[PDB]
């Protein structure tokens, strides 16, 4: 019941590799994440339990090495379901977005922000269920019911919210909302809107000026685009929140059997 074969390397991570491990008796599969910040990742993982969040099973100290034992997601990355310049069918996009909201609602409800939401970190199981992955940059933004503001910049530039480049301190939750928006834009367009949301960025100025007759917006369609108008608001205090994304017309539009 103990004893696991490493059966292939799933990918190269930035830190180690990730290995598929199968159980010699039960044939159960797990991903094994090898690290030669990591203590906090393990600590946060122990906190987490939800259907659209990669399951943490355990961890091995083994000398110097840290072995992380996580849900195997045989669907790979949502990134690989996005066709360059096309995106994916809108009903597929909408389902993925529902599940991503479920995962993000769950984290925010336990005071956790992930801070690096992007399709490379949205993994898919055998049934195309979406699992949020890699708490490597995640942190606690609410504890004993009291919010702490963030002031450390991290994430990935094309998905980062504007306030994170402009302000010394900023709320955690609107940043994760913004990045879900870029993830939506991608799924529906096959294309990232800007390299960063800086006023030194023409594509960002064009969006603030409302020129939706350009790409990527023009590929999109007025119901999902209207929702994107409420997510990608420069002022995070004015940005739509999750409870209200849930009231959105497109979000609630029937599309998929
Ligand atoms: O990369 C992470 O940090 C965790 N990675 C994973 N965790 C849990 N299950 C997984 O299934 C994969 C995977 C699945 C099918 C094909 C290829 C890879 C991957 C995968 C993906 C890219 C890089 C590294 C691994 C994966």
């Amino acid at each position: 019941v103990e004893d696991w074969d490493l059966v292939q390397t799933l990918g190269e991570g930035a830190y180690g590799e990730v290995q598929l491990a199968v159980n010699r008796v039960t044939e159960e599969a797990v991903a094994v994440k090898i690290v030669d910040n990591i203590k906090k990742e393990i600590c946060i993982n122990k906190m987490l339990n939800h259907e659209n969040v990669v399951k943490f099973y355990g961890h091995r100290r083994e000398g110097n090495i840290q072995y992380l034992f996580l849900e195997y997601c045989s669907g790979g990355e949502l990134f690989d379901r996005i066709e360059p310049d096309i995106g994916m069918p809108e009903p597929d996009a909408q389902r993925f977005f529902h599940q991503l909201m479920a995962g993000v609602v769950y984290l925010h409800g336990i005071g956790i922000t992930h801070r690096d939401i992007k399709p490379e970190n949205l993994l898919l199981d055998e049934r195309d269920n979406l699992k949020i992955s890699d708490f490597g940059l995640a942190t606690v933004f609410r504890y004993n019911n009291r919010e702490r503001l963030l002031n450390k910049m991290c994430g990935t530039l094309p998905y980062v919210a504007p306030e994170l480049l402009k302000r010394r301190e900023f709320h955690a939750e609107p940043v994760d909302v913004w990045s879900c928006g870029i993830v939506l834009t991608a799924m529906l367009a096959g294309e990232l809107p800007w390299d960063q949301p800086s006023d030194s960025c023409q594509e960002y100025s064009d969006w603030k000026e409302k020129k939706t007759y350009l790409n990527p917006w023009k590929k999109i369609d007025s119901a999902p685009l209207a929702l994107l108008h409420k997510i990608l608001v420069e002022n995070p205090s004015a940005r739509i929140t999750i409870p209200d994304i849930k009231k959105d017309r497109w979000y609630n539009k029937p599309l998929k059997k």
